Parts: structure tokens; sequence; C-alpha cells
């Protein structure tokens, strides 16, 4: 019997599964939510060997006919994102928008993003939900900014990740009709009269003065969508670790020089990947004890490497004051996140602000009874009801 | 070993756990989730029987101490909202607001928000979320016109429905200081120095002019919590049908006087309650071949009666062509809803311009891959993402 994958919508604690699969087969074949066959591989040493191994593909994920661990919900091009992205000639426009440097006040607007939607939390009182009275529009707020568009139809945008997102068996007509949905409207603020000036769209503007519609756009959205999925999902952890461990509150508030470091380790313990990291191996590869040949699906499950105990010492814990965090949260080699200083920026602040605002922050009721998201490439709570 | 109750969290299609219970043990002991047991009701003669047999009681359902299927998340009297408003001679005001008939503008008024916000889905394009664009929206709305109250917070009031509603093991700390929140809302509105003029709280406001702040405020809440929760999700369920089986639009837009007949068996079909009808038996009852103890708790099951083949031909099959209709989506005896008019009236209104305006109204991806909400009174899609 081959064991299943995806492994557990629960995000609050890591699934029995992954600690048994890194202990027992850290190259293991697993079968996918769409009936193919993968290798996931859970030890932190064979994870970082695939990701630093240029003979396992990306790109290759998204071609026609290739194992899948779940359907295509963008067009192949997309996957390869940062590989159309340099031959364009847009790598530079894109760097500088991913630079937490490039925008000056950028530190000081997401503090007071952070702080007006707390303000109005305090004004209505407790319970409330962290995610849609917080992590939502705050992430929605920063890619705003990052592409030079308001963020007035921000429910809107965030709606549309929760459809491209989805991780389903078989293709589903409506992930195209949300794509090419959100896409014109990537289209339309671009080629807008006043053209656009500012983030990532003016410098689009500029760069064609001197690639089509179609792919700026595409670089738009994508940017869009990957990045307010991916830190409204770690910050909606990071909050679950924090209510359920008030102890690393009180650090942050006494010593907040530490949220550098602290959200470092927020990030290596966060569950917010729900899949695994894919590639094709375009040649036969030895890893760990397999054998795996070319042409084949290969999953690194980044939070089987970032709780491996021969590298992370309990690592169950969280530990503000680790002498090495080496962890996988941002992936590694060709793929390393290019976000990563944003990503952690985008956490810092806004906890740095949680702490301050919500110093008796807690959940509103049983971790094990939040609703987990399922069938969604991040682990994430529906709701996340807190008390303060 | 004792049969598990709730039954299943997913909506779309009767849990076959319901037809095996009706057909081998239509009064069976179970298992809830607190760990208490009790009599679980799922054959429709006996579930009207119990219905209309007033020494299974509803008041005391909420007493210390007794059996329960779920942890109380409000005051105990609340329970006994009818019972209270009765006794406090709030019945003429409550049943005045009630009666879609006392307000000869709303079936216009209704049609008109339902088309706002159609038109603004469509504004947008396909795909979008029908529970967050639509059915909440527009059950807050009628609420909020019950009350005599804006709809400018109606996320902040349908968010503490999200905690209200919830089904618990155990009491939460959130259920208290949640109810207390809206509970001082409808205070602070009821004692506004432009003292209210409309609605249940004008109505209210007039009456003690001639019963505490508390018990006032008690009823707006539990009034407008309990209906939009209900009309909310019962919504959700009926556009799932159409959606599913366009034939039943197709025949809402030929024959739209038919809209009445057609909601009238959404109702009986719709699976939107998720618990059962809770009772205490007041003294012994021979209930089929069971006798039931006083003191013990009884778990009426709605679902189960109303897809019962003794009543109901073909009972899986929707059909607008019933001879005969009596089912108890709306329970039955002494706590028949007091709101029966008003909840068809809700989605009759709701269903006839949703027919109109997307008339190629389907599911955005399989219907099996739709998040049923855990936890929850009500069975409900986290998101109704469709395609028109
Ligand atoms: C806490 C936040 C984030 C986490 C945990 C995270 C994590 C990751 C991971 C694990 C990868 C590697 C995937 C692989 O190798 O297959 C990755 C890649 C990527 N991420 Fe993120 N990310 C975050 C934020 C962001 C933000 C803010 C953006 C954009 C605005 C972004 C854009 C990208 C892009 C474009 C790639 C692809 C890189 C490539 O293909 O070379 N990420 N991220
Ligand atoms: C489609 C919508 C609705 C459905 C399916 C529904 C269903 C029901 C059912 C089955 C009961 C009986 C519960 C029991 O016997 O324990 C009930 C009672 C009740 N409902 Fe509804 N409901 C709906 C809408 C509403 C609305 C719009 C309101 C208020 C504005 C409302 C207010 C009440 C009240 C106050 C009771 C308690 C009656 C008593 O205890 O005697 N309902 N409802
Ligand atoms: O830039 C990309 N590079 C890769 C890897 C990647 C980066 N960030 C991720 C976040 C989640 C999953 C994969 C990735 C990719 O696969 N796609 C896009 C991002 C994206 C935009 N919309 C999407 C809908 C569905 C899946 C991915 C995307
Ligand atoms: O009026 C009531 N009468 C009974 C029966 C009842 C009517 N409508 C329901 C909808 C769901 C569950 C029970 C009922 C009751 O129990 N309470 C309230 C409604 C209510 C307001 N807030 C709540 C939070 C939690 C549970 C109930 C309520
Ligand atoms: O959650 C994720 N999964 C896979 N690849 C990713 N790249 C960024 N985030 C993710
Ligand atoms: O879903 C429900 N459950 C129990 N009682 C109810 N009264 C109205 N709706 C409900």
């Amino acid at each position: 019997p081959l064991p299943d994958f995806p492994l557990s919508r629960r995000g609050d604690i890591l699934p029995a599964e992954a600690e048994r699969l890194r202990a027992e087969q850290p190259v293991a074949r697993v079968r996918t939510m769409t009936g193919d066959e993968a290798w996931l591989v859970s030890s932190y040493e064979l994870a970082k060997q695939v990701l630093e191994d240029d003979r396992f593909s990306l790109k290759d994920t998204a071609n026609p006919g290739v194992p899948r661990q779940y359907a295509l919900t963008i067009p192949p091009e997309v996957v390869n994102n940062m590989g159309n992205i340099n031959s364009a000639g847009l790598r530079n426009a894109v760097m500088k928008t991913l630079s937490p440097q490039a925008d000056r006040e950028l530190g000081g607007w997401l503090e007071a993003q952070a702080h007006q939607l707390l303000d109005r939390l305090i004004e209505q009182g407790p319970p409330a939900d962290l995610r849609d009275g917080f992590t939502e529009p705050y992430s929605a707020a920063l890619h705003c900014r990052l592409l030079g568009i308001p963020t007035d139809d921000w429910r809107r945008l965030m709606s549309g990740i929760d459809v491209a997102f989805i991780t389903s068996p078989r293709t589903f007509e409506g992930s195209a009709v949300n794509w090419y949905k959100d896409l014109g409207y990537m289209v339309d603020r671009l080629n807008a009269d006043p053209e656009p000036t500012e983030g990532l769209l003016g410098r689009f503007a500029e760069l064609r003065r001197s690639v089509s519609d179609e792919l700026l756009a595409t670089v738009a959205l994508s940017l869009f969508g990957a990045g307010a999925v991916s830190t409204s999902a770690f910050l909606q952890h990071a909050i679950i670790a924090l209510a359920q461990q008030p102890e690393l509150a009180d650090r942050l508030r006494a010593e907040p020089a530490v949220i550098g470091r602290a959200v470092d380790e927020l990030l290596r313990y966060n569950l917010s990947i729900g899949d695994a990291l894919p590639r094709i191996a375009l040649a036969d590869v030895r890893l760990g004890e397999v054998e795996i040949r070319a042409g084949e699906l290969v999953l690194v499950l980044i939070e089987g490497a970032n709780y491996d105990p021969a590298v992370f010492p309990h690592p169950e814990r969280i530990d503000f004051d680790r002498e090495s965090n080496p962890h996988l949260a941002f992936g590694g080699g060709q793929h390393f996140c290019p976000a990563s200083a944003l990503g952690r920026t985008h956490a810092e602040i806004a906890l740095t602000a949680l702490v301050e605002k919500l110093p008796a922050l807690r959940l509103a009721l049983p971790v094990e009874q939040l609703a987990w998201r399922p069938g969604f490439i991040k682990r994430l709570p529906e709701r996340l009801p807190v008390l303060w």
C-alpha cells in the first residue's frame, strides 16, 4: 500500500506521518491526489540536496503529461515565472520591486497598515478573526503597493487567490476563467490613461517605452497571488504560535530587537506550505537509497526537513535562541524565494505591532477546533478567532 | 459501539448514515460530540411525534447538568427566546416584525438588494463566491432592516455569528465574550440619542415608554443571529441545487410563479441544519419501540424525516410538482419557526433574481471539492465558487 500525499490540513502540529516518513523512508514512493506516483523527500539532507541539484527541474513540472501532485491551474509558463522574467529583461524591474530597501518608506507604511487594522479590531472589541481582520488585508495592501495599484479591490483579488491556489485531482473549468479574469484586471491597471507610475507596473510602463502586455500582466498577477497567499498564510501560523505560547509574546515585548531571529525561527516552524516543492528528474539520480528515474516526480517535504532532529535539536519546540537556523522555509538552490527579505519584513512588522496592541492575545477556543482549509496549496485556518 | 453524532459535514447529499439509522433504528442511542448520550429520532412519523409532544421540552435542554449535543454558547434563557418574548409582552412587536405583510415595501426592497449584489458580481466577472458576495450580505441586509439598524457593520455582525453558532464538546471562553460583545452593540443601537424609530428596535423603544434593556437587546441579537445564519445557510444549499441541476433554473425562468412551490421543495431537500433539534424528556415516553426516560436527551434529525420514503416518494430527487409536501424544515408543533413566511420570501426573491441574472450558473469546480465548514450548527460551504 502506497502512502497518500498530501499529509494533513491540520497546521498547528507537525503531521505524525511526516516524522514517520523521515525516520523510516526519507525518500518514499507516495500516491498523490491525482493518482500519479512521486518520490517524497523528507529528511533535511536529502531535501537540501534535491533543491541544490539542478537535474531536478521546477520548470518541467508544468509540462504536458508529466506526473503531477495536483492539476495545473495556471498556464505552464507561469510555473517558470522566474525563467521568463530573466530572459525578457524583466529581472531588474522585478528584483528592484522585491527589495524592502528600494522602498525606503515601506517599513513605516506597513507599520501604519498593521496599526490601522489592529486599532479597528480594538474599537469593536474581542473576539475577532485575525485572518479577515488582519493578515488578509495586510498582505493584500502590501502586494497592492508592490504592483503600484490601489487597494480598493483587495477583497476581489484575494478571492481570486481562493480559486487560483486550489489543489485539484483533475483540472476544473474556472481555474482558467479565474486566471484570465485577474489577468484582464492587471492589463487594465497597466494600460490606464494616466499610465501607472509606482511599483512593478510603473517600471513595466517605462520598460516598454525603451515583452507583451500579456507577459507583463502575467508577472504582476503571479507575483501578487504567490506573495499575498504565502505571506498571509505564514502570518496566520505565526499568530497561532504567539497565541498558543504567550511566553513568546512576552519575549518580543521585552526585547523587540529579537523580532528578526523570532520570525526566522517561526519560519522554520511554520506549516503553511500544504503541498511539497515539486521537481521532475532530468536524469537518473541516486538519492539516499533510492534510484530516481528520469521523468519521475520528486516532492520536497519542507516540514520534514525543517523538523529534522539531525539538524535542529528539539525541533518540535519553538526556540528563538538557536545557535544555527539553516531552515528551508524559503526553499533553496536556484529557486530559493526571491522575496525572502520582503516576507521577513512583512511578518516582522505585523507581529511587532500585534504583540504591542494585543498583549493578552489568545485563541477564542481550543486550537484543535480551528477549521483548517482543505484542498489548497497552503495550510491555513479558515477563521482565526482570538481574544485579548 | 454507539453511532456517533453529528453525521457528516458534507451538505450536498444525504449522509448515508441518515438513511441507515432511519431504516434500521429510527430511534437510536448515539454518542454526541460532548460524550453524552442521546436518542436520535430519524423517521418522519417519530420526528413529528416528538415535535408535537410537549413532554419533550426545548427550554430544558439549556439546564445545567442535562445531557447535551454540544456546549451552550448563549445564556440558557435565550434557548427559551420565544418563551421570554411571550411572557414579557413582546410577542406583538416581534410577530409584527417577522410578518412580511407588515412591511409592504419588503418585497420590492429585497428584490433590489439581490439585484445590486448580483450586478456587482456581473461587473467583476466570473468566478465569484456566492456566499460572501451574495447570501451573506443579502441575509445581513434583511436582518439589519428587521431590527432597524444600519448595514454599516454587517461583516462584524456576520462574524459574531461565526462564533455564536459553533458546536463545541465543552464550553469555550469566546462564547460569552462574543455574546456580550454584540449584546452591547444592540444595546448601543437601542439607546441611541436619536432614539431608533424603525424596525424591532423602534417598536422596542416605544414599548418601554408605555422588561429591561438587556432582555430587549437579547431578543434583537438572538433574532438577528438565528435569522441571518439560517436564511444564509439555506440559500447556499438552494443555490448548489440550482447550479447542480440547471433544469430547475430553466423551470423557474419558464414559470416564475412556481417559485413558491420550488422553495418549499428546496426546503425539504436542504441539509443546512447540521445538528438535530434537541429536547429533554420531562416524563418517560414510549417512542416507537424505545422507552425514553425522564431527563434523557432526544435529537430530532430533520433530514431523516424529510427524506423518509414512507412520506416523500423518491425523496432523493428534487421535485417541484409533488402532490403533497408536509416537510419539517421549519420544525413542528409548539416551536415551529415563527418566521417561516419571512424565510420563504427571503429565499424566493433571491433565487428568482439569481436565475434571471445568472442564467448559466454552475459550480466552478466539482461539487465534491467544496469545503464544508466543520464544528458549526449549520452545514454550509466555506466558499461557494460559481461560474456563469
Ligand atoms: C512568508 C512568505 C513566503 C514563503 C514561506 C515563501 C516560500 C517560497 C518557497 C518555498 C519557494 C521555492 C519553491 C520551489 O523551489 O519550488 C518560493 C519561491 C518563490 N516565491 Fe515565495 N515565499 C514567501 C513570500 C513570497 C513573496 C512576498 C513573493 C512575491 C511577491 C514571493 C515570490 C516567489 C517567487 C517568484 C518564487 C519562485 C522562484 C523561482 O522559481 O526561482 N514569495 N517561495
Ligand atoms: C430558511 C430559514 C430558516 C429555517 C430553515 C429555520 C428553521 C427553524 C426550525 C427547524 C426551528 C425549530 C427549532 C426547534 O424546534 O428546536 C426554528 C425555530 C425558530 N426560528 Fe427559524 N429558521 C429559518 C429562519 C428564521 C428567521 C429568518 C428567524 C428570525 C428572524 C427565525 C427565528 C426562529 C426562532 C425565534 C425560533 C424559535 C421558536 C420557538 O422556540 O418556539 N428563523 N427555525
Ligand atoms: O511565480 C511562480 N513560481 C512557481 C513557484 C511558486 C512560487 N510561489 C508559489 C506559491 C505557491 C505555489 C507555487 C509557487 C509557480 O508554480 N507559480 C508561480 C506563483 C503562482 C502564481 N499564481 C499561482 C497559482 C497557483 C500556483 C502557483 C502560483
Ligand atoms: O431564538 C432562539 N431559540 C432557540 C432555538 C433556535 C432557533 N433558531 C436556532 C438556530 C440555531 C440553533 C438553535 C435555534 C435557541 O436555541 N436559540 C435562539 C436562537 C439563537 C440565537 N443565537 C444563537 C446561538 C447559538 C444557538 C442558537 C442561537
Ligand atoms: O506553498 C508553497 N508550495 C510550493 N511552492 C511554493 N513556493 C512558494 N510557496 C510555495
Ligand atoms: O439549524 C438549526 N438547528 C437547531 N435548531 C434550529 N432552529 C433553527 N435552525 C436550527
